[PDB]
């Protein structure tokens, strides 16, 4: 058959699939006190995308559409367009538009607008709160708060470029964002739909292995921790390769080129997430040039050597 | 012989600009003799060798990491550049500038974000870097930002510039900037740019370069937001991984429309890492949104293409 592979990139060479910044470290911990159900960076080893997951490492947490002012406030409503500027179809069987943020928090960035008749051009600091009742991307509308009350024109193309997250310093530190809480994609009191499955360890002593980045802080004492289940580069890779999963789990070894020895082994489940044999929280310590290597297909019950 | 050469099965829209972190939009072809096509980003050979300031992350293009220091009684800051992993920048490394450094003259506006190690405090201000400025000296490890505030950023604390769009003066001539096909003075005035990826051009009759085009976001004024790269970032990434030996100076590509099955046009992918098509004049290509590039065979300098239309 066609052979399964993972990219020969370092953790640092790769990119977070849940927000557009690169990866920094591996991290493992216990996933029962919370719900690991991200909609971004979700893909099966045989190349099937899931949830709101899409291919561009850049168009994650971005928004395209036209805007309309909200009287006597500095808020704007954006009517969402598809990524190619085509119309957004809410009937499409997906939790929300592809790339929609998959966590509750206040994402701050910049609304940019280019005015078609004269190629005039403006840019304002803007924030979208995915917890807000006005955050209804699945319905094709989302609400931004803003620098100005007059600047943006109607019927002209508008882009939100995400930058970092934000938090209220008056209150409890690192209270937002909540990374493992999904937004109400369709507004309040309406069910999220077509979600990628929640994940968890299904073997004794195993914990999830997270690919972790630290989101930028515009202001406040945000909790900038952001873990994804698969590096975006892996989503991209699996999608291309579409190599048939031959067994329950793909056994990966993490190798150090420097010494040529294996540092640890892990399970890549065909569902598209990783587990390691370890108990407790741990930021993994790794050779900066170390990479993941696929070794064999093994079943539910292969016992992993411990991580350390 | 060897590992077979391939190009990714992505659409233009599925792919990403290699010269600024936004996705591709259209194919465009035109004449490349009135200007110098010598970008340092999205430059890679078909057998996987990165060139110029080209690097792998589609996100870390036109970004800057380092620490900052205020410039007395102005709202400008000087950033002392760090490598991508926050390690120290080595100007002795044989590269035009740090990897991912902007490869065009213009005013790039974004946001400087800073996080205070001790207490996890954060702040973020609107910022602009002008790559034409005499203070834009990335190869020496320093770059200058203009800013929202005069007191906020602390010294010795990690700082990140996240690019957003480009900018221009509305009082001045329109579309006069940025200048996409003009390299910055990577080492300041008074010093030569060094270790550049080669300039490129058509070397066959009737052929023009084929550009992978995006339109950069405009912050304000009337900027010229056109941005063409020679290879989609996804191709750089792909070639780097595959490292498949070029078997010829050129790889013949066909652009196929999958529902129909038919070929829309053919083009030459040169092992040097740029594309040409047989056509004379400017033209935004019109393509089936789900059409993709397909590698067909290795052919030599002199294979005659069939006109694009």
């Amino acid at each position: 058959t066609k052979p399964f592979t993972v990219p020969i990139l370092t953790v640092e060479e790769m990119t977070n699939s849940r927000f557009p910044i690169p990866l920094e470290k591996l991290f493992t911990g216990p996933s029962s006190a919370f719900v690991v159900q991200p909609q971004n960076g979700r893909c099966t080893t045989d190349g099937a995308l899931l949830g709101t997951t899409q291919l561009s490492p850049v168009d994650i947490c971005t928004f395209r559409g036209d805007v309309t002012h909200i009287a006597g406030t500095q808020n704007y409503t954006m009517n969402l367009a598809s990524q190619n500027w085509n119309n957004y179809d809410p009937t499409e069987e997906i939790p929300a538009p592809l790339g929609t943020p998959d966590f509750v928090g206040k994402i701050q960035g910049v609304l940019t607008q280019t005015t078609r008749r004269d190629g005039s051009t403006r840019g304002h600091k803007a924030t979208v709160s995915t917890g807000s009742v006005h955050f209804t991307p699945k319905l094709g509308s989302v609400q931004f708060s803003t620098d100005t009350s007059n600047d943006f024109e109607t019927g002209q193309n508008t882009r939100f470029t995400p930058v970092g997250v934000v938090q209220d310093g008056s209150t409890t530190h690192q209270n937002e964002p909540q990374q493992w809480v999904l937004p109400d994609y369709s507004g309040r009191d309406s069910h999220n739909v077509h979600l990628a499955p929640a994940v968890a360890p299904t073997f004794p002593g195993e914990q999830l292995l997270f690919f972790r980045s630290t989101m930028p802080g515009c202001s406040g004492y945000p909790n900038m921790n952001l873990d994804c289940l698969l590096p975006q580069e892996w989503v991209q890779h699996f999608y291309q390769e579409s190599a048939p999963a031959q067994s329950d789990v793909a056994l990966l070894r993490f190798v150090n080129p420097d010494t040529g020895r294996v540092l640890f082994e892990c399970k890549l489940h065909k569902s598209g997430y990783v587990t390691v044999a370890h108990t407790g929280q741990h930021d993994l310590v790794i050779p900066p040039n170390g990479y993941f290597r696929f070794d064999s297909w093994v079943n539910q019950f292969y016992t992993l050597a411990p991580m350390g």
